[PDB]
């Protein structure tokens, strides 16, 4: 879904998550990408 700031990253070990370039914070809570 995403708050303002945050957009999508990988995990070279394999993982996708979403991270707030405003702030530094990682989550993986999906939008429609
Ligand atoms: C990859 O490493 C990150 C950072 O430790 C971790 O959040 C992620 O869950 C890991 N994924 C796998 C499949 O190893």
């Amino acid at each position: 879904k995403l708050p303002p700031g945050w957009e999508k990253r990988m995990f070279a070990n394999g993982t996708v998550y979403y991270f707030n370039h405003i702030t530094n914070a990682s989550q993986f809570e999906r939008p429609s990408g």
